[PDB]
């Protein structure tokens, strides 16, 4: 309708696409609600795993959106230094009735200046990158501070969308939402976070992520310069 | 050598069924992952959500696994011959045969689910046991070389059991933590058993047209399997 709430998430190549995925299904649930997809222009954006998706409008065409939601993955690096990106980003959240993020979709929050003295989370290995964006970084999987909510590494995206589906309806709605998904979680391993994973396995990861981390931690303090002149 | 695994990619899929799996099983070592329809090109799910179908049937390679996700979509499959066809078809060699939520009743159409241990969504429990299954109210169930996940999110659970199986558990706690897929949901309403009386009164009120509309579906399908 044309009083849809409506719904934008930042659509850019390498996204990490559950993050994007799982959230629009857990929204797109709500009733009347508009969910926008958007990039520099509209069609085909490849995500890091080969998913192909679509956006559906530019920045200039998008309309004023009550809830903004950047996702994460490999493409979140040049995010962090794209003039135009983090334009629209403050743009946006300067009107949004909630500015959100999945993942290290925060860290493009952060590069955009919007967790500066703010309470969030991301993803689990790149955690210690918030605090130089002037974040309070919190080890919680959803985090509110005001109308600012993040969520923790890829998966998270789904309890932050229920999350965030309770604020902008009612806890009975969510939870219908919830049932209507089966969101009764039974995950056959207890390896989801680095305190209950295998030693071996938190270190097979930090030695995979290190030279991302090295590279992120030179693109955040270039980022945090920008802030700061 | 690869592992091929194919999902099927219809009109008015639940997409989460399909995306949930395929960013746990695409972060596995040697593996080629098939987005399958009649031709290749945009599919709109169930959302608006536009996805791509990256080969027809014909150019489908043989599948160590095909999946079938659910969503409002499934009720016109149950009655096509060509995807039936194709199910067969690829089920014959395929070293796993899946499903998750309601497209476990495609499978059943199919007549791959007689005399199998299966599970659906909650409320499309009831439409198993017409196709022959003998249905069971856990969230991934395996017969064999058959599993099937419960409605929508077990997707992620079955894709992390399944991936367990083609490799081994390490693999599967690796692409677990990089999911970091430690759930912490918000409301305990994820089951028919723990969500408050009131919230199950509007689902079972919501889903009661589609679920009659199914039943209708589902015993044509199966007086087909029976003739």
């Amino acid at each position: 309708s044309h009083m849809a709430v409506q719904i934008g998430f930042l659509l850019f190549p390498e996204v990490q696409q559950l993050d994007l995925t799982g959230p629009h299904d857990v929204l797109a649930s709500l009733p009347d609600v508009q969910v926008h997809l958007i990039w520099k222009e509209p069609g085909p954006v490849v995500a890091s795993s080969g998913l192909v998706l679509q956006a559906t409008t530019s920045f200039a065409d998008c309309p004023p959106l009550d809830v903004i939601c950047i996702p994460g993955g490999t493409g979140v690096g040049a995010l962090m230094e794209d003039p135009q990106a983090l334009a629209f980003i403050r743009q946006q959240a300067a009107r949004a009735r909630y500015v959100t993020s999945v993942c290290t979709g925060s860290l493009v929050l952060g590069a955009a200046g919007l967790l500066q003295g703010k309470r969030a989370t991301t993803h689990w290995a790149y955690h210690e990158l918030l605090a130089p964006l002037g974040a309070i970084p919190v080890h919680e999987r959803v985090v509110r501070d005001g109308n600012l909510l993040t969520g923790a590494g890829i998966t998270a995206g789904i309890d932050f969308a229920l999350t965030l589906a309770a604020e902008l309806f009612d806890a009975a709605t969510a939870q219908r939402v919830q049932l209507q998904l089966e969101y009764a979680p039974a995950p056959p391993f207890n390896a989801g976070s680095p305190d209950t994973a295998p030693a071996s396995v938190v270190q097979q990861a930090r030695q995979r992520a290190a030279d991302s981390l090295h590279k992120r931690r030179e693109i955040t303090l270039r980022a945090a310069a920008r802030l700061a002149a």
